[PDB]
C-alpha cells in the first residue's frame, strides 16, 4: 500500500534514503494487534481512530486528554493519515495529568494494569506498549517496564529529551524494554534527543505532524514522538508475523537503516526504525 504525501517520518520509516514523502506498508496494517498508550489520554472520538481507539483506564478524574500529547502519540501509532499501524487497536491509559505530568507510583500501577488488562483484550497479533514519559532514574520505574516486558508486551520508551546520556532516566535506562531516540527529517540526530548504550534504536522524531484535541493536528517534536514510531512497527511486524512481542526490539535493530544518522555519540547505536516492505 502506498500513502502519497505522509508526514514525513511515516515516509522514513518505509525509505532507504531521506527526503521521500511516501509512506509504503502491507496493507495488514496491525490488524489484530494492539497498542496501549500510556500518556496524558487519548481522544478516542476524533475521527482519525475510525473507532479504533478506546480508553481503558484512568488514574484521575476524567479519561479525556486534556492536554494533547497523548492524543498526539496515539496519533503517530495508528491514525488513517498520521499512523504507522493504520488498523491496530488502540488503548489508552491515562497515567498524566492534563498538565502532562504525573507521579512514578500511578506510572507504576498504569504498566502493571497494562500487564493484566491485556488479557481483557482480543490481540491474536500481539500486544505493545508505548511510553512517551520518563523522569530521573527509579529502580522502581524500571522493574514495572521490565516486568510490562517480561509478560509479553513490546514495551517501546522515549530516551528523554535532555541531550544526555538515558542511563540517568527511567524507564529509558531499563535494559529489557526497547529505549528510543529521536532523528530528524535530514538523518540527524535530534538536537535534544538522550542517547548511550541503553538506547535501542532511533525514530522520527523532529516536527512530527499527528492528532491533537478538539479533532484538530499539529506538529511537535519530541523523543515522545519517535517512540510511537516504533511502538506501531512493532504491531506491524507483530501483524505480519515477522517477528514477537518478546523479540521485536532486536528485530526492528537487525533490520534497522544503519549507519546513517549524523551526529550519533561514539558508543551509541546509529540504527534507524525501518520495515524493510517491498512493494
Amino acid at each position: 500500500a502506498a500513502q502519497t504525501n505522509a508526514p514525513w517520518g511515516l515516509a522514513r520509516i518505509s525509505s532507504t534514503s531521506p527526503g521521500t514523502s511516501t509512506y509504503y506498508y502491507d496493507e495488514s496494517a496491525g490488524q489484530g494487534s494492539c497498542v496501549y498508550v500510556i500518556d496524558t489520554g487519548i481522544e478516542a472520538s476524533h475521527p482519525e481512530f475510525e473507532g479504533r481507539a478506546q480508553m481503558v483506564k484512568t488514574y484521575y478524574y476524567s479519561s479525556r486528554d486534556g492536554n494533547g500529547h497523548g492524543t498526539h502519540c496515539a496519533g503517530t501509532v495508528g491514525s488513517r493519515t498520521y499512523g504507522v499501524a493504520k488498523k491496530t487497536q488502540l488503548f489508552g491509559v491515562k497515567v498524566l495529568d492534563d498538565n502532562g505530568s504525573g507521579q512514578y507510583s500511578t506510572i507504576i500501577a498504569g504498566m502493571d494494569f497494562v500487564a493484566s488488562d491485556k488479557n481483557n483484550r482480543n490481540c491474536p497479533k500481539g500486544v505493545v506498549a508505548s511510553l512517551s514519559l520518563g523522569g530521573g532514574y527509579s529502580s522502581s520505574v524500571n522493574s514495572a517496564a521490565a516486568r510490562l516486558q517480561s509478560s509479553g508486551v513490546m514495551v517501546a520508551v522515549a530516551a528523554g529529551n535532555n541531550n544526555a546520556d538515558a542511563r540517568n532516566y527511567s524507564p529509558a535506562s531499563e535494559p529489557s524494554v526497547c529505549t528510543v531516540g529521536a532523528s530528524d527529517r535530514y538523518d540527524r540526530r535530534s538536537s535534544f534527543s538522550n542517547y548511550g548504550s541503553v538506547l535501542d534504536i532511533f525514530g522520527p522524531g523532529t516536527s512530527i505532524l499527528s492528532t491533537w484535541i478538539g479533532g484538530s493536528t499539529r506538529s511537535i517534536s519530541g523523543t515522545s514522538m519517535a517512540t510511537p514510531h516504533v511502538a506501531g512497527l512493532a504491531a506491524y511486524l507483530m501483524t505480519l508475523g515477522k517477528t514477537t512481542a518478546a523479540s521485536a526490539c532486536r528485530y526492528i535493530a537487525d533490520t534497522a537503516n544503519k549507519g546513517d544518522l549524523s551526529n550519533i555519540p561514539f558508543g551509541t547505536v546509529n540504527l534507524l526504525a525501518y520495515n524493510n516492505y517491498q512493494a
